[PDB]
C-alpha cells in the first residue's frame, strides 16, 4: 500500500431530515442557505448551511470532490462535512457558522477588534493549515473570505474547491488551465501553476494582512495582469498601520521569492503564541482595552509557549 486507505465515512441525508430557512450568499461558487437539520429519531435540532449550484453533470463532479476533502478533515480550525443530500443537484451540508465570513467580519466590526482577537485569529489560521499539511493537502484557496467565524473566539477555513491531496512522493501540485484569485497567489504559482504547502504559506501571508488592514483589497486599484510584474520587481503589500516591524516582518517572510525559505505553518503557530501573550506589545490599535466582542513564576518567559501550541 503505497498510501494509507481514506476509510472516511461518507454521510447521506434525507432531504425530509433538514429544512432551508434563509439564503447567505450567491455567485461564482452557487448558493448557500441556512437551516435546521434534525437527524431522525434522535431529540436533537443541528443549525446547517446547505451548499448547491438546474443540474449540470460537470458541476456535479466537482461538488462530490470537494465533499470528499472535507468528509476526510477532522481539525478545531477546518470545517468539516456534515453529509451530502441527493436530490435533483447535489447538496453540501455544514456547521452554520453564525458570525459569518471572517473577511466581511473585520470590515463590520472593524472600531471593536483588539489585538488579542487578530492575533488568536492568525494563530488558530495556521493551526488549520498545519493540519492540512500532516493530511498532505494544499489548499490552493487561502484567503479571509474563506474562513468562518463560529464565535468571535473561534474561526475555521472553509472552501476545499481548489485542493489537491499530494501523493507520499509528490511534492508539487502542477496545475492547468482554471481561474485561480491571483492577489493571494504565490509568485511559482503565477508563473510556473506550482502549489506546495509554502505556496499556501504566502497566501496566509495576505490573509493576515487583509485581518490587520481590517479587510482590505490586496493590490487595491492594480489589474491581474499587473500583479506578476509587480512581485517580480520586489514590490509587496505594504505595512497595516496597526503593525510592528514584528508583524509586518512575519507577513514579509511568507513572501520571500525562495519558497523553502518561508516559515512552516507549524512556526507561524509558536510565533502568533508568543505574541498573543502580549499583544499590545505587537499591534498598535488605538482603545484595545475599550474593543469587546461576544502571569508566571521564573525568569524570562519570553519565549515560553504551551505544548498545545508547540507541534512537529
Ligand atoms: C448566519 O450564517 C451566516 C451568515 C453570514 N452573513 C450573511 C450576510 C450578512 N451581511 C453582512 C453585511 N451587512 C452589511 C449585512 C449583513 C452577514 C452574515 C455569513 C455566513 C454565515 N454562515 C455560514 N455557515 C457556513 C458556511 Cl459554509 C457559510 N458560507 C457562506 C455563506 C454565504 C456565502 C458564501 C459562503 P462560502 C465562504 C462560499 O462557503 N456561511
Amino acid at each position: 500500500s503505497g498510501e494509507a486507505p481514506n476509510q472516511a465515512l461518507l454521510r447521506i441525508l434525507k432531504e425530509t431530515e433538514f429544512k432551508k430557512i434563509k439564503v447567505l450568499g450567491s455567485g461564482a461558487f452557487g448558493t448557500v442557505y441556512k437551516g435546521l437539520w434534525i437527524p431522525e429519531g434522535e431529540k436533537v435540532k443541528i443549525p446547517v448551511a446547505i451548499k448547491e449550484l438546474a443540474t449540470s453533470p460537470k458541476a456535479n463532479k466537482e461538488i462530490l470532490d470537494e465533499a470528499y476533502v472535507m468528509a476526510s478533515v477532522d481539525n478545531p480550525h477546518v470545517c468539516r462535512l456534515l453529509g451530502i443530500c441527493l436530490t435533483s443537484t447535489v447538496q453540501l451540508i455544514t456547521q452554520l457558522m453564525p458570525f459569518g465570513c471572517l473577511l466581511d467580519y473585520v470590515r463590520e466590526h472593524k472600531d471593536n477588534i483588539g489585538s488579542q482577537y487578530l492575533l488568536n485569529w492568525c494563530v488558530q489560521i495556521a493551526k488549520g493549515m498545519n493540519y492540512l499539511e500532516d493530511r498532505r493537502l494544499v489548499h490552493r484557496d487561502l484567503a479571509a473570505r474563506n474562513v468562518l467565524v463560529k464565535t468571535p473566539q473561534h474561526v475555521k477555513i472553509t472552501d476545499f474547491g481548489l485542493a489537491k491531496l499530494l501523493g507520499a512522493e509528490e511534492k508539487e501540485y502542477h496545475a492547468e488551465g482554471g481561474k485561480v484569485p491571483i492577489k493571494w497567489m504565490a509568485l511559482e504559482s503565477i508563473l510556473h501553476r506550482i502549489y506546495t504547502h509554502q505556496s499556501d504559506v504566502w497566501s496566509y501571508g495576505v490573509t493576515v494582512w487583509e485581518l490587520m488592514t481590517f479587510g482590505s483589497k490586496p493590490y487595491d486599484g492594480i489589474p491581474a495582469s499587473e500583479i506578476s510584474s509587480i512581485l517580480e520587481k520586489g514590490e509587496r503589500l505594504p505595512q497595516p498601520p496597526i503593525c510592528t516591524i514584528d508583524v509586518y516582518m512575519i507577513m514579509v517572510k511568507c513572501w520571500m521569492i525562495d519558497a523553502d525559505s518561508r516559515p512552516k505553518f507549524r512556526e507561524l503557530i509558536i510565533e502568533f503564541s508568543k505574541m498573543a501573550r502580549d499583544p499590545q506589545r505587537y499591534l498598535v490599535i488605538q482603545g484595545d482595552e475599550r474593543m469587546h466582542l461576544p502571569l508566571m513564576d521564573e525568569e524570562d518567559m519570553d519565549d515560553v509557549v504551551d505544548a498545545d501550541e508547540y507541534l512537529i
